[PDB]
């Protein structure tokens, strides 16, 4: 397949990525609590439902929720702020909050099954959320970072190859602050640094220019 973009909501952002998140890849945002993050990923399962000339691929969401942030009710206000019906929007998202790490583990699997389901449909999965990836691996694995390696390594390889065989967009947040970080390291394909800056704009950067956008009734924008 060709490589898809899924605007962000934000022109400043877009360029910045090239267009948007692609298909095909693992895209890693990653800051201190508050940045933003989670805002983007809710901004995404809206734009992902737009049609090509809009930014988005038609497509259906699939979000694993590990700190019960996913807010139907945002979703409901960046979709009517975007021209689409909320419910239909709502409709399209399939949601699973994941108990503990080997939960979420067993979720990326289950989640190649209705991937299967929708693949030939007029809304196959697009994208797949993933927030926050690293929260249950962290407090599961105090004192014992090695073997945290090994299961955050596994879970990204599942994430790679769900990626680039059902030609999806996955979004994966990362909760980074003081003194803290291996990132995912090297795993993602593209690792975006977010940040607050001054009068509640958020900074985006790659790691390995920046844009500047809002938290909006649209998701996020310029
Ligand atoms: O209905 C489902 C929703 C999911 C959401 C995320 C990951 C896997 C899921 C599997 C389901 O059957």
């Amino acid at each position: 397949a060709t490589i898809g973009r899924i605007s962000t909501g934000s022109k400043s952002l877009d360029k910045l990525l090239g267009g948007g998140i692609e298909t095909q890849a693992i895209t890693e945002v990653f800051g201190e609590f508050g940045s933003g993050k989670t805002q983007l990923a809710h901004t995404l399962a809206v734009m992902v439902q737009l049609p090509p000339e809009e930014g988005g691929l038609n497509g259906s969401v699939m979000w694993i929720d590990t700190e019960n942030t996913f807010r139907p009710e945002r979703i409901r206000e960046i979709a009517q702020n975007r021209g689409l019906d909320p419910d239909e929007v709502l409709k399209h998202i399939a949601y699973a909050r994941a108990f503990n790490s080997n939960h979420q583990m067993l979720l990326v699997q289950q989640a190649e099954d209705m991937i299967k389901e929708l693949l030939n449909t007029d809304r196959p999965v697009k994208l797949l959320i993933v927030d926050s990836l690293t929260s249950h691996f962290r407090s599961e694995y105090i004192g014992a970072l090695a073997e945290r390696q090994q299961k955050l390594a596994k879970h990204l390889a599942d994430l790679h190859r769900l990626a680039n065989l059902y030609d999806i967009a996955v979004f994966v947040t990362n909760q980074v602050q003081a003194n803290g970080g291996h990132i995912l390291a090297h795993s993602a394909t593209l690792r975006v640094y977010l940040r607050k800056g001054k009068g509640g704009k958020r900074i985006a950067r790659l790691i390995d220019g920046e844009a500047v956008f809002s938290i909006t009734e649209k998701g996020i924008e310029d």
